[PDB]
């Protein structure tokens, strides 16, 4: 399953709750047809890889939360550890988001 | 001027309203950075030029009109004649805004 972050301070707590594992955050939109296409297959993600935890940020619905991270494009996934941004990836690119996971997690 | 389109029917309404003008859409957010930055130089093209329609979307307040138009990575320009489109540009280039224009205009 794919926690979606409600505000600034719940973003705060679910990376606290994260603890040292690697956190993907997919910034979308629901009127972004490529952020709906590759969502079920973060949701497996999600199901499957426990060393590593996902997020979603709804940015019509946290908009201070998409200009803090520069959003443009949807989706953007953001991968943070231990507090840290580690990488970005711009667009609904599955293998780049996979190799970005098994290269930071 | 650059109009801002207040939903699906006033798009419509501005979309005849041009008659056979070319019209630029800019899609855009308030929490987007490039968008922003390119902003007062739509503006200050659609003073100019008279014989072109400039409108602008933000997609969190037309969330319906920025779906139906396949809106990813932002600003996204969508340049239309007669309510039709002739071609999309994605992101804040505005060398490639001003070719796109003349090659429709």
């Amino acid at each position: 399953m794919v926690y979606q972050v409600k505000d600034q301070e719940d973003f705060t707590k679910q990376l606290n709750e994260a603890g040292n594992k690697l956190v993907v955050i997919d910034f979308y939109a629901t009127w972004c047809g490529p952020c709906k296409m590759i969502a079920p297959k973060l949701e497996e993600l999600s199901q499957s890889m426990s060393d590593v935890v996902f997020l979603k940020v709804d940015v019509d619905e946290c908009e201070d939360i998409a200009q803090d991270n520069q959003i443009a494009c949807m989706p953007t996934f953001l991968f943070m550890k231990n507090g840290q941004k580690l990488d970005s990836l711009s667009g609904a690119n599955y293998d780049k988001l996979l190799e970005l996971v098994e290269k930071n997690k």
